[PDB]
């Protein structure tokens, strides 16, 4: 288990990876837009949003920045 931290400019977009059998959260510092899984999730401010690879390859949750200053996420990997 470990964590980190990420910076994303509005409009711009950034990609968490995730193993199989492993899962991931990330909590959004302002209104964040994800993509994964075949679905997609926005984020309130101090909300988290949360995903679990399933299948047997790696797989990737797409972050955006739906504000208009830079936002940080905090990125958790278990």
């Amino acid at each position: 288990t470990r964590e980190t931290k990420v910076t994303v400019n509005p409009g711009e977009e950034y990609e968490v990876k995730v193993n199989p059998g492993t899962r991931v959260e990330i909590q959004a510092k302002g209104p964040a837009e994800f993509e994964g899984g075949g679905t997609r999730t926005r984020l309130n401010p101090g909300e988290s949003y949360k995903f679990e690879n399933l299948t047997s390859q790696p797989l990737r949750i797409r972050l955006r920045n739906l504000s208009d200053t830079p936002i940080e996420f905090r990125i958790r990997e278990e």
